[PDB]
């Protein structure tokens, strides 16, 4: 289906515009292969977008772990904490949300990280942050799954003001997940997938990049780069 054009964009956080993926992928890793099990590219398209518990459930199922998704988390947690203040901003991403703001097209934030995972990844980027109209975390009351459930598009497109038609919305991905909850919102969706995934998880997108740095927003009908 060609691309049609929008008005309001929806971004994904982690993996799309930080680069907060390879810190997940380290510690599952460091975690996995105490039991001689393998954080492999298979598992990890499986859990990116999803809430921390149900990512964590999903690993212990398909790895055989010994623990609990509690302590899976509970541990994960810990460790990150440590390194999430690290994260840094993926390329194209300042460039296209400054462009955004400037031309008064609408955006906003939508992530499965709750509250306190989001304040740490964001600490040290508060300025790129708050150009954002609003922040969906995947604490909020109104979001009981994570990606692909759609629950956390739809909560983030009818906070706009006024709220636009959903396919009217366009929404940025880095996982299948993600790919899969705007489709199941009735909203476009341009994937920028690490190139490790599969084919078939990388195919369902309305638009498929390397980087946001190939996104032409005019394809879009938004206002060209000047
Ligand atoms: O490798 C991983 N990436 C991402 C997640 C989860 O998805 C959210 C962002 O992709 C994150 O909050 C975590 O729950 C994970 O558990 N493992
Ligand atoms: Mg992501």
């Amino acid at each position: 289906a060609p691309p049609q054009p929008v008005t309001h964009l929806i971004f994904d956080m982690d993996g799309l515009l930080l680069d907060t993926e390879r810190l997940y992928s380290v510690v599952f890793q460091e975690i996995c292969n105490r039991y001689d099990k393998k954080y492999s590219w298979d598992v990890k398209s499986l859990v990116m977008g999803k809430k921390a518990l149900e990512a964590a459930q999903i690993i212990i199922d398909v790895l055989q772990l010994p623990m609990s998704k509690e302590e899976l988390v509970e541990e994960s947690q810990t460790k990150l904490k440590e390194v999430f203040p690290t994260a840094a901003l993926m390329p194209g991403a300042e460039k296209l949300i400054i462009h955004l703001r400037k031309h008064g097209i609408p955006f906003a934030l939508a992530t499965s990280s709750g509250s306190a995972s989001f304040d740490m990844k964001t600490s040290r980027h508060k300025e790129f942050f708050s150009l954002f109209s609003h922040i969906v975390l995947g604490d909020d009351p109104e979001v009981q799954h994570g990606k692909p459930d759609p629950d956390i598009f739809l909560a983030c497109a009818k906070r706009f003001s006024p709220p636009p038609a959903m396919e009217k919305c366009l929404v940025f991905e880095d996982a299948p997940n993600g790919v899969e909850a705007a489709l199941a919102a009735g909203m476009q969706v341009v994937m920028v997938p690490d190139g490790n995934l599969s084919r078939d998880l990388t195919t369902k997108a309305t638009l498929v990049l390397n980087s946001l740095q190939d996104f032409q927003p005019e394809l879009f009908g938004l206002p060209s780069y000047e």
